[PDB]
């Protein structure tokens, strides 16, 4: 059950066996063969810096590469001291991902799923041993140069960081002849880049689970998670059901609203992080995605039966041993005629296992961590932790060390309570900006890119249901042993690989010009200075933005009561009253007039956001009654849906019985159309609307914490002013005080997170459905019509009065068919929905 995970020191002699020196020719910046180790059967790791651009560097370049956040380190992995703490890294990842069965079912897959020997262009008669898709060289140096002495035959190598070390989707990047079979079945040897000790960050904002006592918190992700994502993707490619890059999720960027200058958000990395986020791919593409590696793990199938020669033509007495492999990689069963065929339940149930069980969020909760709530939350600057150090992370507990005060209800993973993860600096971590300024085309100023939500293009979803369709009579839609062995084998003299290599690209700044002082004027009123000397709160944001001595507030009564100080009375008088002053007013709730479908509003975001120009005219309340939920999303274009694809028949298909067949299916075929309508719907949401929501969420949760440092900001000025009998007496009473800020921080968020949550689910309902029905309104009278005229058109032929049967077949369009959470195929959607509103 579980393959066994060998130590090594990078010291270790190359033995010809599972120390070697290896030829990668993908990797760009390094074009020596380079030292080896396999860790367990198949998976060897490499301790190299890695790039596939042609001129590699190491240095940071002097604009953006890419839209990801980065950090350049041209000294990481230089030295084999570094190497050798890189090489125990992993191998000690290796131990913990053991340490659950998930993780062993995963690394299982990955030792025997070896990729086939051969592709499409093939012949099919034939095993191809020749590939670099299959095969890796090993080389020693002999007389003054490097010389091919065997190969291998790989099914994962891992490498060190990229030049941008916190890069995550490299792994992806598949170069020349490794991308098709991938994507069809055979599959390719996968090559990652990692960097362990580097953990990206998330929090718990958004989500109702955070903790009651400690409040909301940012975290780094467990490094065996990040790891055992990463091999997923090699998982993916192994298998050869990798989706191509082409199929892919693009941000829509625009003027007039604000939102992130955003990567490309492959299909792949939506199904290997999981869970909701998996229907923002609607099931009609994924279902295509099933229909095709089916195909082609039925046609490895006959290949394996028709298998005569092999090149080289000397390895005609490999078949059978590569007849096995293979046969039981995919899992085929034999036929009575001893021929391999695909079993139908088996396949479906391999893909998806590899699918929907292997994902990150499926891993996260089976090994006890903390991770990312949902695929668009927020990032943070990241952190370093030497996870070696069994101080600060172990193989059965990563983090949460018990003698080290971390436990379920004290993550070890929270980064301002755990003083070992060492936090990077915003001056080291290079990332885009929006510049945002005033008026034409005050201070202009700088929102960094990772603060601004994903908006997804419409037009990246999918477009099947958008496209003119005719319908037609035929339209429709026990384990192994581990046992470590010698990896070498007998070099097959492979022609020399060389790849082009990647143009690198920059990339700029964008300038947005706005009306009036925003969201984001709004939040920058409310910062602090480095070096605070003696502030005042103030209720103008003009007044704010001006001095660095101001800032600003939106609870009138919290600036009286702050700007006062302790006038003679007893510290602890002024400090209690501040704080219960604002406490009480982040707690109010609105129940409002008209009749929405949203309960209660939370007053105060209006001066605090400055949404819709709201403050000053001081009328937040009555216009979000007014405009509605669509109010919190400014600039952002009322929600529209293109017509539908119209459905029509043959104009002859006189002769035969299914004339009627098509009939049938035109009627299935209308409902799989409402269906899939409203998988297009929830799509759209997620990848457009939720998001912006969400924005608020994390708007308001900075603007709380800016009112609250600017509260202990104060305080601690006047604590030093203060000169009575209990100063050093109170002490302890005041920073317990301060400190309780954050859990009052946190309570207010309870009551954001879920106003904003119901505005989010009705804006499904009011602004998406309604038009969403209309369309497929339009479609159903369409689709009635032309059925009427084919009935009609074939009156004389087929019918001998079956023509009046068909009326009844038109009965079934008086019903509408509104949409349905209470139903399978909402389930997901239902259960996110349930939770949140608890």
């Amino acid at each position: 059950m579980t393959w066994p995970v060998k130590d090594f020191n990078y010291s270790d002699p190359v033995n010809d066996n599972d120390i070697l020196y290896l030829r990668i020719p993908q990797n760009k910046l390094i074009t020596t063969p380079v030292k080896a180790f396999m860790i367990t059967q198949n998976i060897w790791v490499i301790p190299e810096r890695f790039s596939s651009d042609t001129n590699p560097s190491l240095s940071k370049p002097p604009r953006p590469t890419s839209k990801y956040q980065s950090y350049y380190d041209p000294s990481y992995l230089s030295t084999d001291e570094q190497k050798d703490t890189f090489l125990k890294g992993i191998i000690k990842l290796f131990k913990r991902i053991n340490e659950r069965d998930i993780g062993k079912k995963l690394i299982n897959y990955l030792v025997v799923g070896s990729p086939f020997m051969g592709d499409s262009s093939t012949p099919e008669d034939t095993f191809d041993f020749t590939r670099h898709t299959t095969n890796i060289a090993v080389e020693k140096f002999e007389n003054g140069s490097w010389k091919v002495t065997n190969i291998i035959t790989p099914s994962v190598l891992i490498f060190g960081p990229l030049p941008n070390i916190l890069d995550y989707t490299a792994s992806l990047t598949l170069q020349g002849q490794q991308s098709n079979p991938s994507f069809e079945g055979f599959g390719t040897l996968s090559i990652l880049k990692v960097a362990p000790e580097f953990l990206l960050t998330f929090s718990d904002v958004t989500s109702n689970q955070s903790s009651a006592v400690l409040g909301k918190s940012i975290f780094c992700m467990d490094p065996v998670i990040a790891l055992m994502h990463q091999l997923t993707y090699s998982l993916h490619q192994l298998y050869g059901i990798n989706i191509p890059s082409d199929k892919r999720i693009r941000p829509q960027v625009s003027e007039g609203f604000f939102s992130q200058d955003g990567p490309n958000v492959q299909f792949e990395e939506l199904y290997t992080f999981g869970g909701l986020d998996v229907e923002i791919i609607p099931q009609i593409e994924r279902s295509q995605l099933r229909e095709k590696a089916l195909g082609h793990y039925k046609d490895i199938a006959k290949r394996l039966n028709n298998i005569n020669k092999t090149i080289p033509s000397s390895w005609i007495s490999n078949i059978d041993k590569y007849k096995k492999i293979f046969s039981e990689k995919y899992n085929f069963d034999k036929d009575n005629t001893g021929n391999f065929v695909v079993n139908i339940d088996k396949f479906n149930s391999l893909y998806s296992d590899l699918t929907n069980v292997m994902s990150e969020v499926v891993y996260s909760s089976q090994y006890n961590v903390k991770n990312r709530t949902h695929y668009f939350s927020r990032h943070y600057l990241p952190v370093f932790a030497n996870i070696l150090d069994d101080n600060i992370y172990t193989i059965r507990d990563g983090f949460n060390l018990t003698n080290k005060g971390f436990n379920i209800e004290n993550s070890g993973q929270n980064i301002e309570r755990n003083p070992a993860l060492q936090k990077l600096s915003s001056e080291s971590v290079v990332d885009l900006f929006t510049k945002v300024c005033v008026d034409k085309s005050l201070q202009c100023i700088k929102v960094k890119n990772n603060r601004l939500p994903y908006v997804a293009d419409k037009d990246s979803i999918s477009q099947e249901i958008f496209e003119n369709k005719i319908i037609t009579d035929e339209t429709n839609v026990v384990p192994i042993n581990p046992e470590i062995v010698d990896p070498l084998l007998p070099n097959v003299n492979m022609e020399p690989l060389n790849l082009p290599g990647e143009e690198i690209v920059f990339y700029d700044d964008i300038t947005k010009y706005v009306d009036y002082l925003n969201s984001y004027y709004y939040l920058e009123s409310q910062k602090l200075s480095n070096n605070v000397e003696n502030i005042t709160l103030t209720t103008s944001v003009e007044e704010a933005l001006g001095y660095s001595n101001k800032i600003y507030t939106f609870l009138p009564s919290l600036a009286e009561k702050v700007n006062k100080g302790v006038q003679a009375g007893l510290f602890l008088n002024w400090a209690n009253e501040v704080v219960e002053d604002f406490t009480t007013n982040i707690m109010k709730k609105d129940t409002l007039d008209k009749i929405s479908d949203v309960s209660v509003i939370i007053p105060y975001i209006g001066p605090a956001l400055n949404i819709g120009n709201s403050a000053l005219r001081g009328n937040f309340n009555q216009a979000f009654a007014t405009a509605g939920v669509a109010f919190l999303l400014e600039g952002f274009p009322e929600f529209t849906i293109p017509a539908l694809g119209v459905f029509t028949f043959y104009s002859s298909i006189q002769e035969r019985e299914k004339i009627i067949k098509t009939i049938e299916n035109c009627l299935e075929q209308r409902v799989k159309r409402w269906k899939d309508s409203y998988q297009w719907m929830v799509s759209n949401w997620l990848s457009r609307i939720t998001t912006q929501f969400n924005h608020i969420n994390y708007q308001m949760y900075d603007s709380l914490s800016y009112q609250a440092d600017a509260i202990k900001a104060k305080i601690d000025l006047e604590y030093k002013k203060y000169s009575g009998s209990d100063k050093e007496n109170i002490k302890s009473q005041v920073e317990n005080l301060k400190n309780s800020l954050d859990v009052k921080i946190s309570e207010a968020m309870n009551n954001i997170n879920k106003f904003i949550r119901e505005c989010s689910v009705t804006y499904l309902f009011k602004n998406m459905l309604p038009k969403v029905i209309d369309e497929l309104n339009k479609f159903d009278l369409r689709t009635k019509t032309e059925l009427i005229n084919l009935i009609d058109s074939h009156n004389i032929i087929l019918v001998g009065e079956v023509d009046r049967l068909k009326a009844k077949v038109n009965e079934s369009f008086e019903n509408t068919m509104p949409f349905n959470i209470f139903s399978y195929t909402n389930n997901s959607l239902l259960k996110d929905i349930i939770n949140e509103y608890f």
